[PDB]
């Protein structure tokens, strides 16, 4: 048996749920952490399942952590520990994004309270991000090719290539964005990602640039997949995401299935 999987089997109702399986509680990260502006860590309160997968949460240019906040509980209460952090300043760019990003993974392995960090598996790391950091998610892949998983949210990034990438990556669209137009960032990222790298892309219908900054049962149920399929090696996610999702809320959907289980 797989030892990374944590709750019960799921279904298509249970991965849409608002509350997740595990109770979540916060710590708080001071500004003064190395290599990033502080955060939030939200975790998992029940441990006798074992130690859990974790996933750094970057916000785009001239945007907090709070912009980011709602995926805190929601993807925590799955079974993952979830840092949603500040930048070092509100303007930078996605290799700094990118950067901070991994020293904030660094900071749950090294610095974090006892609380979290008996909790934590080590090994099993992620990132994602909104926009800029968005683009700070696809740097880290490169920067830091170990990850399990990247999550570029409405991605935004002036390099189009990404065909080194190791690192599955999910990337999702908002339709109608004029800030990170899919035609021009997100679009051209999925397709320069390696053919056979397990990816998938997921514009949402209608989407504004800003629709991952509020609750969207679409982008929750498939980034807990993402991050159960690869964080947790957990094929019982499999069923979601291969073949492609039909939810009326994607306009379209692109992706590698199936995702052999390596
Ligand atoms: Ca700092």
């Amino acid at each position: 048996p797989n030892p990374y999987e944590r709750g019960p089997d799921p279904t298509e109702d249970s991965i849409e749920a608002i509350r997740g399986p595990f109770s979540v509680a916060t710590e708080r990260v001071s500004s003064f952490a190395s290599g990033f502006g502080g955060g939030t860590i939200y975790y998992p309160r029940e441990t006798d399942e074992g130690t859990f997968g974790a996933v750094a949460v970057a916000p785009g240019f001239t945007a907090s952590q709070g912009s980011m906040s709602w995926y805190g509980e929601r993807v925590a209460s799955h079974g993952f520990i979830v840092f949603t952090i500040d930048t070092n300043t509100r303007l930078d760019a996605p290799g700094q994004r990118g950067r901070q990003l991994l020293a904030a993974l660094d900071y749950l392995v090294e610095r974090s309270d006892r609380k979290v960090r008996e909790r934590l598996d080590p090994n099993r790391l992620a990132v994602m991000g909104h926009a800029m950091g968005g683009g700070g998610s696809l740097e880290a892949t490169v920067m830091r090719p170990s990850l399990k998983a990247s999550i570029p949210l409405t991605p935004w990034h002036l390099d189009k290539t990404w065909g080194q990438v190791q690192v599955p990556t999910f990337i999702i669209g908002a339709e109608l964005d004029t800030i990170a137009p899919v035609s021009t960032h997100a679009k051209p990222f999925y397709e320069s990602l390696p053919s056979s790298l397990p990816k998938a892309y997921m514009e949402l219908c209608g989407a504004t640039h800003f629709a991952p900054n509020i609750p969207n049962t679409t982008i929750a149920k498939y980034v807990i997949s993402w991050l159960k399929r690869f964080v947790d090696e957990d094929t019982r996610y499999s069923q979601f995401l291969c073949p492609n999702p039909t939810d009326r809320a994607i306009c379209e959907y692109r992706s590698t299935c199936p995702y052999k289980l390596n």
